[PDB]
């Protein structure tokens, strides 16, 4: 699978966007572009040799780990740091079928009990998304809390906080430009910070506007979607057009209706 590389180290806005760059490209094709938005491959079908894209990511402490993520969603689906990978546990027995072909030269495989949606990852951290700062130093941290876990150093909430932290800082900023943009000003002035209500309502509406783009009327949606400001306040969504600026990758949901044209 591609390998894509990152490090905290010296990380700059120039750095991190040519990462987050580069994970873009591997995730998608030029295949599946709807209003100006680039959608994931269909997991219908798609071969097991394209499923998943690699992000090593090393960090001033020379250490490193390697996230695996899925194609079709930009998921984390696991890790591996040295002799020990760990995955998420499986929503299906094809996505448990699927992960066998990650790291199989890894002489310790583990699968966890418990699934790596935030929901359960904050549960386990004992922390809202809300309340885990973000920026370069979190993921320099993040980065050291996934490889000492093996070796007994990392409790499971500070393992489930890095998690989130990476998933953001990562899958997040591919999905949507507008948090790797918050992601690249923590970067620029080296200041960590939780994200705002703008970041969390993107990230837990990206399914949803994921179908409302390609279920849409020539760009119109039939049903707004609310997100909210950085301070908190309603910002109503009824058109792709708004959206352009802020929302890098869609998941698939359907193959797009007949070209419109007039
Ligand atoms: N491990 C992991 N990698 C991710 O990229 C990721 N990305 C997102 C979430 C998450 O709970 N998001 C909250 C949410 O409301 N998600 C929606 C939208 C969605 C996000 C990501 C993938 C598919 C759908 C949903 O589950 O329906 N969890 C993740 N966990």
């Amino acid at each position: 699978y591609p390998i894509i590389n990152f490090t905290t180290a010296g990380a700059t806005v120039q750095s991190y966007t040519n990462f987050i760059r580069a994970v873009r490209g591997r995730l998608t094709t030029g295949a599946d572009v709807r209003h100006e938005i680039p959608v994931l491959p269909n997991r219908v079908g798609l071969p097991i040799n394209q499923r998943f894209i690699l992000v090593e990511l090393s960090n001033h402490a020379e250490l490193s780990v390697t996230l695996a993520l899925d194609v079709t969603n930009a998921y984390v689906v696991g890790y591996r740091a040295g002799n020990s990978a760990y995955f998420f546990h499986p929503d299906n027995q094809e996505d448990a079928e699927a992960i066998t072909h990650l790291f199989t030269d890894v002489q310790n495989r583990y699968t966890f009990a418990f699934g790596g949606n935030y929901d359960r990852l904050e549960q386990l951290a004992g922390n809202l998304r809300e309340n885990i700062e973000l920026g370069n130093g979190p993921l320099e941290e993040a980065i050291s809390a996934l490889y000492y876990y093996s070796t007994g150093g990392t409790q499971l909430p500070t393992l489930a906080r890095s998690f989130i932290i990476c998933i953001q800082m990562i899958s997040e900023a591919a999905r949507f430009q507008y948090i790797e943009g918050e992601m690249r000003t923590r970067i620029r002035y080296n200041r960590r910070s939780a994200p705002d209500p703008s970041v969390i309502t993107l990230e837990n509406s990206w399914g949803r506007l994921s179908t409302a783009i390609q279920e849409s009327n020539q760009g119109a949606f039939a049903s707004p979607i609310q997100l909210q400001r950085r301070n908190g306040s309603k910002f109503s969504v009824y058109d792709v057009s708004i959206l352009i600026p802020i929302i890098a990758l869609m998941v698939y949901r359907c193959a797009p209706p007949p070209s419109s044209q007039f």
